[PDB]
């Protein structure tokens, strides 16, 4: 059910043992010694990884190591589509701007922070959640020359439970992390966008890296002299596999949850956030689809933009399904009413006052938040020419010395980035007409961004004429129109340019709304501190976990499927057969790698097939995971690696507000399939040899 | 494999059925010399199955079977199609014009009689052995001269079975006064509508109620106000015990057609010509229609039914090609024919090998012709609406070239033009579809094989298909209403003789008929060889584990109530519930709108005796019975022969079941009788229908 703090392992150990856990508590997490926790890393700031060998080998998702594989890919060696398999440690590719963070120590500093907070004076100061204030407190407790006296280490204090608990983290950061192996994109992204958020799933979502360090194993930036890290702890790979109901656990860095939302916040998330995103993205995607099907060149140009738009669109559909069918609003309402009833018995009205404060703030920011979401979904991300070039104050005070040619070159570079190989003005005009028509229907004249008032005032309500006029008269409407400006550039022309005026006024309103809405976050956060304090004082810190905040958490459950709808059951495990069933040679998402197809046909599964002779691919578990858990190690009852978490089913996106026992499942790639791809697809035997594999 | 058995075969199948769960006596299910459950089964309206469920002639069939009858009695004031219909008295039951119910009174094996009559062989290559005309003359001879007059209500019919190796005579009793009694709203009767068509799980309450009327003596009589309900020989008892997983289930009904005895070459031909051309051509047509329907809501209204109709045989061809590819249908037919050829060699009789070779050589020889026929039929005949534009008749042409009969010809042509360019026809949409269909057609059919008018694409329009289609509408009398009226005012035969749309329609129909006439001769050697082939298969494996092809005659099938795994890690159970209806509810989608009375019954858990032990309300179930089109409305029976549901569909994974039964995929989709009774009771409030049925606890 939860995303538990490492501090809570003691309090949860008995339940985990009853659910199947066999390893000793301190072998999983030891607050003052070495444990399995020491083999978990925060990979590249937003993913999880795990050390799987005594030479610093690291496994994470394919989508986690994707940018690294893409950076080293060229026309000659396209590692993204064919995979990459360094046959020696010297061949492993270094990555610029990469990091791996070990959580060396975790300490409860609640009383220390609460005492330091007493010197604030302003009762509504947000310093209790300020990373700047909390870093000054972390530096004070660690020492003045802490990072110099402890090379590789750094400290950090994070707030938990809306400011009711504080933990200090001692982090060891390594920045020389090299690409070691990666399956082809056909395996690493098999489902691609169709199977995104979907169970059953047949994706071999993994990539291999290695941590490098100085001769003493201390963190060091990339140097040819760097040597593999001999870590204090690494995971053993289990070949025993999984069976239905088997205990499974995960350690990783879940990014964010909203477990303590009020019922009013759930209504707001549905009726504003999700409904606007769903409505606006449906209009945008509809026009893009019409155009992509009509012109194969437009399909090439807009495929990635269409897929990107579909991602949060699908998540919003899934979230609204949970609000409607799983009774999320009602359960939050029950939670707050239960607290208010208890507070009345205790003679303490501050909890009821706190829920009322959140409710009144949500009610007050409703029209503002609606306008912000309307402009963000409708214009900022909905219309490409909203992100067209806007001349800087320096550029205009250069056009009106001969640094006029420098200004035109700077504007030309931004214009080339906007009107690139993937940009179509005709498609953008069509999308803009449909998005603006919907926007003007929902946003009244008095609340419109200044330039959009011209639709009524100058164009007699003709949206198509207004959009046509923007491209016809603008210096960014076509290459010829830009070059004509570039030859005779006058500041007067830029000041009255219809596309510049549009982009400027839509961004003015977007920032104006953001600045008006920002003040409303603080009374809610302050009230949430009282609200969560009451919930914890009433039900205890045993059956309720703190919201995810990109810190190390553990979760446990069982390998199990679920019934998505009446008369349908989705089992706990997918197989290689399922990959072959989904094969479509004329669909880039479902193309099957020839070496993998041959392995399947020849039944060349070695020691990686299950007892029935079927090759496993992925499995699902009742663990509680969210974004940030990508690449998280999945463990056995004995703490051996059984797979890597890579997704969560769409029926479980609402799990960020309320865990859904009968629907929510973590989508994990079976470690047996990972080793099968390394062995029979990459032929990288040296990686299997350095891992500690248990039969 | 699992059959559609003749009633004659019940005796030799009875032991297996008993072992599989059957508890009733053989002659209580079918008796050649007495009353049996067979007497409660009817052929409803010529292409559906029905069943008598009361001693006053009450009949249950599907909602899609009684659909046209419900639509005919519906008006703006009383829309029975939308809200349902529930006659609260027998006098309120609505009569239907052109309706029928056929009872199979007797079935008799007349093989030796037909085979003896056939020996008066003028030509050994005569197809009289399969001729309905010749077989009706033989049926009349055996029954007697003036049998229909001497036996009011009865008629006789002889059908060929096993490619001409078995013949049965059927004595049919036809009733033509069949009145609408009850029907659920379309929201229940067609819940899935087109989305859930061929789909399991399924949550559709596909049923409608009718009543057979007859004269005072129970004899067939056309509609008369004096007609009285029929007191049937036998009727089904309704079981409320329900179904559980693995329970024995059986069905009686009229499966229309199968091709169980196709050679491997016939399976290749069906895939590579029939299905591949239908899939390719319908995909192009449907693609253009979709683009236009989404762009203009008026075009969506006009083309919705045409789009859905095209999608029907398209989905079937996709499903059929899936089975050929994944279920090894070609290989299993090849194994069947090789097994026979090996046995024939051991017996010293080469006629079976010679017969398979004959089929194979004929299929090979007609390949280019059949490809061209399918290309023009899918591509132009069905694909382009202006191919079915008016063609002036021989008499119409002659009339316009010295009497008032000139105005009669223009009125006849105008009526056909109005039928073509109707409220649902869009010339602009038709031009766009034609350009895409013709471009694909011209790519596959070489110049020398093109219909004469299509040669102008290369010769006159420099390959510009769009210009050729534009020219047809610009210069044709049928290109617009104004263009027709201008012709109608000053009509000359010269104008019609050189009309580009008339020349197109004539030219495409001339090639369509020329190909049909060239292909027709090839059917006969295959049919004649199939008689030898099936005769060999029967002589070798016996008439025990192989059934004859479906031919719209009464058959029985049995299996178990069971689900299946459609794909890796997915299982579809044996039973759907009312909960599944509620999960699928979409108030803004006409297909998934839930009836308010039904939603409240669900909310109030007002399920009476119709719920299962767990208190859940069942809706539909699936079984391993072997059914095909024609089995719609078929009664589904218990181990004791009590009605447990009505068959209404088959899953798409089982469309290949018409060539080879697919044990692990093919399932009959049946509406649970408890849900039927729930809708009658709590939605229709028609208690009198429940009272007249014999319901077992
Ligand atoms: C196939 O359709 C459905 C839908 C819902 C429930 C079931 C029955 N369950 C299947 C497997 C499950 C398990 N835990 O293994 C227990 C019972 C089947
Ligand atoms: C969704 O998970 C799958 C997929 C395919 C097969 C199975 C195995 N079980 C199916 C159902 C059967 C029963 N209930 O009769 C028992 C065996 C499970
Ligand atoms: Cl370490
Ligand atoms: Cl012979
Ligand atoms: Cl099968």
């Amino acid at each position: 059910e939860g995303m538990w703090l490492m501090q809570q392992l003691g309090r949860k150990y008995a339940q985990m043992k009853e659910r199947g856990l066999k390893m000793k508590e301190y072998d999983l997490y030891n607050p003052n010694g070495t444990s399995l926790k020491d083999a978990v890393v925060l990979f590249d700031g937003g993913c999880t990884g795990e050390v799987v060998s005594d030479r610093g080998l690291v496994l994470t998702n394919h989508h986690c190591g994707y940018d690294m594989i893409q950076a080293h890919s060229t026309l000659e060696h396209n590692y993204l589509e064919n995979g990459f398999w360094a046959m020696r440690e010297a061949d492993e590719l270094p990555n610029k701007d990469i990091s791996v963070v070990f959580i060396d120590k975790i300490e409860d500093v609640t009383d220390y922070v609460k005492k330091e907070l007493k010197a604030i004076k302003d009762p509504n100061s947000m310093d209790y959640l300020s990373p700047k204030y909390l870093q000054k407190l972390a530096d004070k407790k660690a020492g003045k020359n802490f990072s110099a006296k402890n090379p590789g280490l750094s400290v950090e204090i994070k707030a938990f439970y809306g400011g009711n608990l504080y933990l200090m983290f001692t982090k060891k950061t390594y920045t020389d992390v090299r690409l070691v192996g990666a399956p082809p994109s056909s395996i690493g992204k098999f489902g691609a966008d169709t199977d995104n958020w979907i169970w059953p799933r047949h994706t071999g979502d993994f990539s291999i890296f290695r941590i490098y360090a100085d001769k003493n194993g201390n963190p060091a930036p990339y140097s040819e002299d760097n040597v593999p890290l001999k870590p204090k702890r690494f995971f053993n790979i289990s070949l025993g596999g999984v069976q239905e109901n088997d205990y499974a656990m995960i350690m990783g860095f879940p990014g964010t949850t909203h477990r303590y939302f009020t019922a009013s916040e759930v209504d707001e998330w549905k009726s504003i956030d999700n409904d606007i995103r769903i409505r606006m993205r449906d209009i945008r995607q509809g026009v893009m689809l019409r155009e992509m099907l009509a012109d194969p060149q437009i399909k090439i140009m807009y495929s990635a933009k269409y897929a990107a738009s579909q991602n949060a669109y699908k998540r919003a559909i899934g979230a609204n399904w949970a609000i409607k069918t799983r009774g999320l609003r009602q359960n939050k309402q029950a939670m707050q009413d239960r607290l208010i009833a208890w507070g009345a018995k205790q003679g303490t009205p501050r909890y009821e006052e706190a829920v009322h404060e959140i409710d009144a703030t949500v009610a007050k920011r409703a029209d503002l938040r609606r306008r912000y979401w309307m402009i963000e979904e409708g214009i900022i991300r909905g219309i490409e020419f909203a992100r067209s070039p806007i001349p800087t104050e320096d550029e205009t005070k250069a056009l009106q010395a001969s640094a006029r040619k420098e200004a035109i070159d700077k504007i030309r570079t931004r214009y080339s980035k906007f009107a690139n190989k993937d940009y179509s003005a005709e498609v953008d005009k069509k999308v803009a007409v449909a998005m603006l028509t919907e926007y003007l229907k929902e946003i009244p004249y008095e609340n419109l961004p200044l330039h959009l008032r011209l639709v009524k005032d100058r164009f007699a309500g003709d949206v198509q004429a207004y959009v046509d006029d923007i491209f016809a008269r603008s210096v960014f409407g076509s290459e010829a129109q830009f070059d004509a400006f570039a030859a005779v550039p006058s500041v007067e022309k830029l000041a009255e340019d219809p596309m510049v005026l549009f982009a400027s006024s839509v961004f003015d309103e977007y920032r104006k709304l953001y600045n008006e809405l920002r003040p409303y976050d603080d009374p809610i956060l302050r009230a949430q501190r009282t609200y969560i304090a009451g919930l914890l004082e009433m039900d205890g810190d045993q059956d309720q976990f703190p919201d995810a905040n990109l810190t190390l958490r553990f979760t446990y459950g069982q390998v199990k499927g679920y019934s998505p709808r009446d008369n349908v059951y989705y089992g706990h495990q997918t197989t290689l057969d399922g990959v072959m069933e989904k094969e479509d040679p004329d669909n880039w998402e479902f193309v099957v790698d020839p070496k993998l197809k041959a392995v399947y046909e020849r039944k060349d599964f070695g020691r990686y097939a299950d007892r029935s002779g079927r090759m496993p691919v992925a499995f699902c578990a009742t663990t509680h995971t969210t974004g940030g858990n990508s690449g998280s190690p999945v463990m056995n009852a004995n703490g051996e690696l059984i797979g890597l978490n890579f997704d969560r089913n769409w029926e479980g996106v609402g799990g960020d507000i309320q865990y859904l026992a009968d629907y929510q499942r973590s989508i994990i790639v079976d470690i047996r399939y990972v080793l099968l791809v390394i062995d029979k697809v990459g032929g990288c035997q040296r990686l299997l040899d350095e891992m500690n594999i248990v039969p």
